[PDB]
């Protein structure tokens, strides 16, 4: 598909057995998902952007379906107002920016 | 061009007659540039990112060249750690996300 950028590029994702809306975010190094009770071990991390840093839980090898495309990788869980799909997973679904 | 996402999608921009590096960011509503002297009238604004809200200077109708493509639009100047080109300008240069 082609997604224009007039509106936020939000898509449906499946993670941990749940459907969520998430932002396809070329400016994010990492994938950051709103607080949710994922099972398994995790590592503390701090991630930054405009306004400073937040504390998140780093989960490895998490399966996520993004707009119908399967991916597996690192997902950071913490208090974000928007679920962010970053480049670690955008590459797995073969996403490009075109102009 | 077609830009893949294994690396940050950094391009050269020209703003205020000056060359800078900036990130093409589909997740950003707005464009935020690091502190600089910029010709024009501005007004104070706040904007929020992953780590909270910051104060910025809002400059309207600023000419900016992005990877050789022209845009004229709003630029927010403030203590952003990375120059970010958001959807307000990505739409002007015809950028889309594809997968
Ligand atoms: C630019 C602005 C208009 C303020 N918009 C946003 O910031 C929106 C805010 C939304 C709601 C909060 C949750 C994030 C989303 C997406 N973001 C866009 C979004 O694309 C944002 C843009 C950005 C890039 C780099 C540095 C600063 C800001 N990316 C990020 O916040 C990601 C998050 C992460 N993966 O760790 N940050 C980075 O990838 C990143 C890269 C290099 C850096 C160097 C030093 C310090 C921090 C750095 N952070």
């Amino acid at each position: 598909p082609q997604i224009t950028l007039w509106k936020r590029p939000l898509v449906t994702i499946k993670i941990g057995g749940q459907l969520k809306e998430a932002l396809l975010d070329t400016g994010a190094d990492d994938t950051v998902i709103e607080e949710m009770s994922l099972p398994g071990r995790w590592k503390p991390k701090m991630i930054g952007g405009i306004g400073g840093f937040i504390k998140v839980r780093q989960y490895d090898q998490i399966i996520i379906e993004i707009a119908g495309h399967k991916a597996i990788g690192t997902v950071l869980v913490g208090p974000t107002p928007v679920n962010v799909i970053g480049r670690n997973l955008l590459t797995q679904i073969g996403a490009t920016l075109n102009f």
